[PDB]
């Protein structure tokens, strides 16, 4: 009923992203993705030769209803950030307004004001490296892209919405408790943006009546997962075998909780972190 | 359709368990009250009188489907439970099935089996008393009816419910944090039920692919709340002041929490404690 | 120089009690053992026997400095507690000041004010019973015993410690995580016993600047941990394997962190739980 | 006995740096300052001067035994990293060798292998900004110098130490509970570093024998505290208004945690944070 949300990186619909944004079109929510621009072009291609069709279908006669898709990269906050290299490079040549400021103002004057946020992009260069041999570059790459990203998102993009708006983004478990494989920081990134989304809860609250939490999602095999080193398939066994509910976690699964994150109907919760993971985080001892 | 709840812990229209009936019918569900019986006569002249007639009032002229409601005392597990005085007593002496153990048979006799359970019950008889001036019984009073009558529900209530039902209960963030004011061990029931949550979400999961949580409620003026001297005015007049939501917290705010969590919608959540108070736990030093 | 310390919960040379009051004895600090009766004339003879002898050995040549040692009940908090039944039991009747009221004041009479206290105890009559499986009376026996107890020393105790004293107890990772075996409520009382640390440090701090903490311990292979049927073998060799720090832990390990902690050393810490488990709680997934 | 600790990140004697050193003095532990480029040269100076002789007095006829003092800045891990412009700067012209690995190769040179690490520094461009207005460049430079720099530490410092020696740094509740004015990413810096140190432990763990932990320090009037924007006077106040201790906390409290835990006393603690703040952490409504 006039209720548009913005979610922040999908390349494909394997991820968390798209789970969302199913379950977000089922309330009739307007939906407009933000794709990062080395996979903007193909996620194009495969749209109009109706890879997805299937992927789209919702309910009885409903279909998801994209209003736009826009280049967004989430390394980049105004035009003044965009180097010599990249301004020059193949993908982004063809490409413009892709900055996160650019994004609010291109967004705002199609469409005016939004009310739904989400925030679903990772990136970590390094991430195969455990903790101890990842380098100052790497760490910092991580950090900017997966957490700082939540910041400046939230700071360009308060002026395009309503009061009584909300925003999600997603987490994982690694920045509380010890996962082997999580390298390059990842861990570091996921426990600062935890700690942002209180942060960012306190000032949103008081300062426009904007709530943020974060959702911290089990295992699912998606395109950044497999990037990591097998990892993500030892997960998903190890989840199905001994969290407390025995199910295939579903995209879908996180999708309703985020829908219901960002609806009127979670008015009470802010700068929480909410656990969407069969139970997995409460166990101790494998039993 | 067929979507029925239990919910343990209702004396009037000031509580949580009647914002969770609340909410619970928009989304047309089938409500069964459990009711103390030192209050269970009171409560039922009232309600035929309809002094809860603009309380069961819903959006634009809906009515509260109250399908019947039960004399119930979370005290007694069975009949055998129960101590002569008390069967002889005058507010008891009249009344049958009260037992956690007969409301659950009678409920299945009468209605066969449900898929929503809520636990909204507390108490404490040195609620007044600072902990360290607890004596062993009231301690023991007040683990007994506030955090084992969960247990108990759950043991006999999984006979009466179909796979895929979800089971809540309200805390208190005192059992993480210290709060001057919550006595009588209640600090140490709401601890106990917190883990016990997590504890039972891993049987109840395994074991029957059934959900339980816990909310932990903000600051609500509930009948029970000023039973604590006021406790309950600093309370409120703190979390308006401090949090991040500067909003008045409504038992409907909790009440569609509760929903949510008790509908398929939360199929991947289990084990949690689910904050509910505009935000005041994330929060350190006031302002 | 006149550093006292009780310790409650003693029956033998296998336990964590143990292993505090050997790493107390190399800070020259003066034991006195509280000894359940069921095990007290055992605990005598042996003891006279000189069976601990190769236990009370500490560096080179250097003996164990046991005060004294008092049977000792934390199930009763004065003499008027006692029932008729367990004053004239076998092991009971020809046993004096027992309760933690006259083992107070037995210790200010003979020995004047203390300085340290150990709560070093536990107990669930239905241990082996899984939480859900637990009579009312057992989860309240488990709470009575493990928790109260606790609260009840610090209650009497006080009025025979200095300022700037400090009172310490152990809890188990169970509390926080599911551990499937850690049954009776037992789980439930270490909840409670860890937030009930928190409640007491207020008020021991304000009203007597008395310090209290709690060690939540790795596995150990003592008298009590059998009787879970085995369930300690498998916790063991499952911390040897998986903890970051690969190598056997020790009641002495606990032991001198108790002594730690005790100590003026530890003079700005109160109301925490210390992990001292090798660093298994830190972990999530296994390798 | 041949112990040897470095503490990074000593500009003078208000600073917890400080209360580690004299602490591990007491122990007969050989300290190493290491001091950021820009204040070394004056710090120097009032050494030799003798503003400090009073600071350096521990019990009765010892003194603070500091084996040397070097520059050290934290933002370079080698040689390579230094640009033109810090290069050529003032400050640093006159010194050389103070990159992370230059240093632990010049004390390896001079005095062979160390057993004690200390992480005592933090730097935050934009502090005095609240988290939404803070920029990406600032959040990055905070997260540098503050978290990044503990793994770096231990990568190169490895090398140089014995199995089973101990590392510390400082943390802040922040990253846990919203403080106000603790602005510019200090908060995500000290929600890394305490997610890190978990992440350090499992590596260093396993794979040298080596622990690692972080203190979580109260307010304390030092040089850095003074520069955040007053804030550290409230701090201050409120800790020892509303703390379940009430009595001024001194460098040399945290000091003797960290001596603690940089001892053979501590084997068994792994990976942890520790609260050494009067107990403040555990309150939640100020009575
Ligand atoms: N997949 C899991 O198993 C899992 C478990 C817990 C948490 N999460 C979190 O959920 C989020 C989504 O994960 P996913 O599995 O859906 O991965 P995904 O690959 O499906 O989605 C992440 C997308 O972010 C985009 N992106 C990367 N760098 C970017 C940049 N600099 N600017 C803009 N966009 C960029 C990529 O195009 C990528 O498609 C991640 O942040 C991850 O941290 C995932
Ligand atoms: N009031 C708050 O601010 C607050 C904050 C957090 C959590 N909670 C939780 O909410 C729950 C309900 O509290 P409330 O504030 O709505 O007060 P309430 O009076 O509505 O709830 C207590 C109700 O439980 C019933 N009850 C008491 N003992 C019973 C027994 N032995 N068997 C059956 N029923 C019994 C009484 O009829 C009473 O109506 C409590 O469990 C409390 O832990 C309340
Ligand atoms: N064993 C472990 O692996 C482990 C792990 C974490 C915590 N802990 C804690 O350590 C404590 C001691 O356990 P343990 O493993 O040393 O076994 P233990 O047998 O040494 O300790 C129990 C002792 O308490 C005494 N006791 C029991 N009931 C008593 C009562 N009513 N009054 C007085 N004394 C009583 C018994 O004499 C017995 O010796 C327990 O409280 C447990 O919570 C143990
Ligand atoms: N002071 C408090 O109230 C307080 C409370 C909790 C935690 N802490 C933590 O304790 C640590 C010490 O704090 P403090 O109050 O002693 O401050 P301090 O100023 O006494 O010590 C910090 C020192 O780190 C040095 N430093 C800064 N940037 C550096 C760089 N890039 N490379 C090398 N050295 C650098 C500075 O010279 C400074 O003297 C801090 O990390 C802080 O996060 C402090
Ligand atoms: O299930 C685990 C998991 C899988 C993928 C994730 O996202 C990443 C994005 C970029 C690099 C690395 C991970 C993640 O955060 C957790
Ligand atoms: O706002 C705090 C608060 C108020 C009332 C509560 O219910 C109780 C019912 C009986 C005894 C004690 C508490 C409670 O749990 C928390
Ligand atoms: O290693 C785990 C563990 C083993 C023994 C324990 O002591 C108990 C004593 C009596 C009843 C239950 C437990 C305990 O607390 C934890
Ligand atoms: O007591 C609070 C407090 C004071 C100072 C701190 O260190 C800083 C170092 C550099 C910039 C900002 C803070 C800190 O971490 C916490």
């Amino acid at each position: 009923n006039e209720d548009i949300c913005f979610i922040a990186g999908i390349g494909d619909t394997n991820g968390y992203g798209w789970g969302i944004a199913k379950e977000l079109s089922k309330r009739n929510v307007k939906i407009i993705f933000g794709i990062w621009p080395p996979v903007y072009n193909i996620f194009m291609k495969n749209y109009k030769n109706g890879k997805f069709d299937n992927d789209m279908i919702i309910d009885k006669d409903k279909k998801m209803n994209i209003l736009d898709m826009l280049p967004f990269d989430a390394s980049f906050d105004t035009a003044n950030d965009i180097d010599e290299e990249t301004k020059n490079n193949k993908r982004y040549n063809m490409l413009q307004n892709y900055t996160i400021e650019d994004v609010a103002n291109l967004i705002h004057q199609k469409y005016g004001k939004i009310n739904m946020l989400v925030h679903s992009l990772a990136n970590a260069k390094e991430v195969q490296k455990d903790l101890l041999n990842t380098s100052r570059k790497g760490y910092l790459d991580a950090l900017s892209k997966s957490s700082y990203s939540l910041i400046s998102l939230c700071k360009y993009f308060v002026n395009i919405m309503k009061p009584q708006s909300s925003i999600i983004s997603l987490t994982y478990h690694a920045s509380q408790k010890v996962v082997p494989g999580y390298g390059g920081g990842m861990s570091s990134a996921k426990a600062a943006l935890e700690s942002d989304t209180r942060v960012l809860a306190y000032h949103l609250g008081r300062n426009y009546n904007i709530r943020i939490n974060t959702i911290s999602a089990g295992p699912l095999k998606s395109r950044a997962a497999t990037a990591i080193n097998t990892f993500i398939d030892y997960a998903i066994e190890y989840s199905e075998k001994y969290a407390p509910l025995r199910q295939k976690l579903l995209s879908t699964d996180i999708g309703s909780v985020a829908s219901f994150l960002l609806s009127r109907e979670s008015r009470a919760i802010t700068g929480q972190t909410i656990y969407v993971d069969n139970g997995l985080n409460i166990m101790f001892l494998p039993d």
